[PDB]
DNA sequence: GTCGG
DNA sequence: GCTGATGCGA
DNA sequence: CCGACGTCGCATCAGC
């Protein structure tokens, strides 16, 4: 919160930056100002004072000074006033509209749900589904019905198959108190590197009822909506996103999983230079041969990083 | 947009 | 009908 | 000064 102005403000930049201008790289800068920013233990009194941390430059540094002293920004006002980009903004804001849909709805009259329901035909069925739970989705997931969820998920796993591990990732992992979703990494001896189970672990999921909606299957990773059952006198529904992992990639797979994403490509650059690619699998030598994984800290280990709990890898 | 080369 | 590239998201 | 900037899985539809 000590620097909620600046870095809110540049979240928002960087999200115009992404749907509007589909300048993915300014999106990831003006990101990372902000994760610098927030990382940053004294109170912002300057622009220099900013500009003296890594991600933060000149112009950014102006946008700090103008809003330390206006209170506003110039450049955010237009584009909140603007038509165009305060319609595509709010259109992204559908899971499965992106940048491109959002403008192209756009440029053809299509711009708020009320025009989204009444186009229901020029969606695909993931769009249509975000729509269909747009409300539920901006929710958050307090922890407890995190537990709740996590403790149905592994239940009805089991019930599968004992030999199955499902470790919940995400936010929840990193100790939040509350995740925008639930996200969880699925691992099994049957299946190796070397090596339809995530079928048969959704099959499952739907046939109590826990998962009621499918973005995308596949043999690895599955996307979904559920919910936790209520009193039979309705809970929101819910995004869960189920990856399957070669049970000996079980540590990369749960680093990844586990984010933040900020944490991860700051790790993957961090290793990008010691002479290491970290993906969701391996962590391969500039490459390369995949090396020994056997822990988490084993990973941080070889990128000479001090062991940074799940609860500490939020940036 | 930022920064190392 | 098929498929790469484009899109969207983890 | 310029251009590189994390790394993946699944679905969709143009252009054939
Ligand atoms: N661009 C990205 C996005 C995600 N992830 C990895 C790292 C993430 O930990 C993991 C899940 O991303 P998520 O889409 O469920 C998220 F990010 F929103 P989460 O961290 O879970 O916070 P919450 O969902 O509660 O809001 O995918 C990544 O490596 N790169
Ligand atoms: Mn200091
Ligand atoms: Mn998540
Ligand atoms: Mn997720
Ligand atoms: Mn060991
Ligand atoms: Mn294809
Ligand atoms: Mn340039
Ligand atoms: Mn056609
Ligand atoms: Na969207
Ligand atoms: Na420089």
């Amino acid at each position: 919160t000590l620097n909620g102005g600046i870095t809110d403000m540049l979240t928002e930049l960087a999200n115009f930056e992404k749907n509007v201008s589909q300048a993915i790289h300014k999106y990831n800068a003006y990101r990372k100002a902000a994760s610098v920013i927030a990382k940053y233990p004294h109170k912002i009194k300057s622009g220099a004072e900013a500009k003296k941390l890594p991600g933060v430059g000149t112009k950014i540094a102006e946008k700090i000074d103008e809003f330390l002293a206006t209170g506003k920004l110039r450049k955010l006002e237009k584009i909140r006033q603007d038509d165009t980009s305060s319609s595509i903004n709010f259109l992204t804001r559908v899971s499965g509209i992106g940048p491109s849909a959002a403008r192209k709805f756009v440029d053809e009259g299509i711009k708020t749900l009320e025009d989204l329901r009444k186009n229901e035909d020029k969606l695909n069925h993931h769009q249509r589904i975000g729509l269909k739970y747009f409300g539920d989705f901006e929710k958050r997931i307090p922890r407890e019905e995190m537990l709740q969820m996590q403790d149905i998920v592994l239940n009805e796993v089991k019930k599968v198959d004992s030999e199955y591990i499902a470790t919940v990732c995400g936010s929840f992992r990193r100790g939040a108190e509350s995740s925008g979703d639930m996200d969880v990494l699925l691992t099994h001896p049957s299946f190796t590197s070397e090596s339809k189970l995530l079928h048969q672990v959704v099959e499952q999921l739907q046939k109590v009822h826990f998962i009621t909606d499918t973005l995308s299957k596949g043999e690895t990773k599955f996307m979904g909506v559920c919910q936790l059952p209520s009193k039979n006198d309705e809970y929101p529904h819910r995004r869960i996103d189920i990856r399957l992992i070669p049970k000996d990639q079980y540590y990369c797979g749960v680093l990844y999983f586990t984010g933040s994403d900020i944490f991860n490509k700051n790790m993957k650059a961090h290793a990008l230079e010691k002479g290491f690619t970290i993906n969701e699998y391996t962590i391969r030598p500039l490459a390369g041969e995949p090396l020994p994984v056997d822990s988490e800290k084993d990973i941080f280990d070889y990128i000479q990083w001090k062991y940074r709990e799940p609860k500490d890898r939020s940036e």
